[PDB]
């Protein structure tokens, strides 16, 4: 059944809570983004209000066909009321459309679900410093301390560096960039920037990327291969039999891929830098791990928490072992002593 960790007391509402059927009491369906785990259930049949985005509706409407009358979109960074309770949406620097909400609830408390989220210090001088928050519905996949990683900056600079590099010394080079969801849009932007090419993708992909109003992306994508040396593929190809079959689909316009997989976090990050980082190699071909995240480090996340000082925290992510809720629990006073609220 609907965990209580989507439900939003004092009100009718539930967030990200589309695959339990019609959730008895629910008035109104909140979306923070559209990935397949907080969407899932959604379709053409929707007969609820649903509350997002304007980037969130777009795909809504044109990827999952949900109707016109039930989508609801909201501008960003503006007072709002829904069926009576006053709410603002905030950008939640995740992937494109993905929000933070708060409620306004009638008796004076003050919710803020961050949905899935990469906390930033620019979220200090947002409407959420104007006021107090009680309760925060927190994003927490990554909350343990192994979590570090670099900022998206330094990783995106990288990968520039790497395939401008590869393709000036050979090039006859193609560079393949793995994807399975809308996010992370910027490794394979910025490499093709860097490139003077567009990027080559299905006609499905390219449908999707258009609904994301992104400036100046007609002059940036497109489905003729052919025309492209950056191609995006489905992540699950990106090893080194889907790779060779590629190849082999390009008829010897390329004789070498270089392939980047930008995964969440991995292991080498305890131990490497990311000017360190190393590709695995078979013949022509080498694919690159890179640490680029949407989601909060655990320093990133502590320090947004110690900014906030909610009264009460409720974790949305790795909820589903004793062990990981328990160790969550220990960190959060952790930093309520260290920082005194
Ligand atoms: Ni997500």
């Amino acid at each position: 059944t609907c965990p209580f960790y989507k439900k939003i007391p004092g009100t009718g509402f539930t967030v990200d809570a589309f695959q339990y059927g019609v959730v008895e009491g629910c008035t109104a369906y909140f979306l923070t983004h559209f990935h397949s785990d907080h969407y899932a259930g959604l379709s053409k049949h929707f007969t609820f209000p649903v509350y997002c985005s304007e980037i969130t509706g777009n795909l809504l409407k044109n990827k999952l066909h949900v109707q016109e009358q039930y989508i609801h979109p909201l501008p960003l960074d503006t007072e709002c009321i829904v069926n009576g309770v006053k709410v603002v949406l905030l950008d939640a620097n995740h992937c494109p459309g993905a929000v933070m909400i708060l409620f306004y609830l009638p008796n004076g408390t003050v919710i803020l679900h961050t949905g899935d989220f990469r906390a930033d210090p620019s979220m200090e001088r947002s409407l959420l410093a104007d006021q107090k928050v009680h309760m925060l519905y927190l994003d927490t996949t990554y909350c343990s301390p192994e979590y570090t990683f670099p900022s998206q900056q330094e990783v995106i600079r990288f990968a520039i560096n790497t395939a401008f590099e590869a393709v000036t010394l050979n090039p006859h080079a193609l560079v393949v960039c793995g994807t399975y969801s809308i996010g992370k849009e910027k490794v394979f932007l910025a490499i093709a920037d860097v490139l003077g090419s567009k990027v080559g993708m299905s006609q499905e992909k390219y449908k999707t990327l258009q609904c994301l109003n992104i400036p100046e992306i007609n002059s940036l994508i497109t489905t003729d291969m052919c025309s492209s040396l950056v191609h995006l593929l489905p992540m699950m190809q990106i090893n080194f039999k889907g790779l060779q079959s590629h190849l082999k689909k390009c008829g010897g316009k390329y004789n070498q891929i270089l392939a980047f997989r930008p995964t969440g976090w991995t292991h080498s990050n305890k131990f490497t830098r990311i000017a360190d980082v190393i590709p695995q190699t078979k013949g022509n071909i080498s694919i690159y791990g890179i640490p680029y995240s949407e989601h909060s480090s655990y320093l990133e996340m502590k320090r947004f928490v110690q900014w906030l000082k909610p009264q009460k925290i409720i974790p949305t992510v790795n909820v589903g072992t004793w062990k990981s809720r328990s160790t969550m629990e220990k960190y959060f006073r952790e930093w309520k002593l260290e920082a005194g609220y």
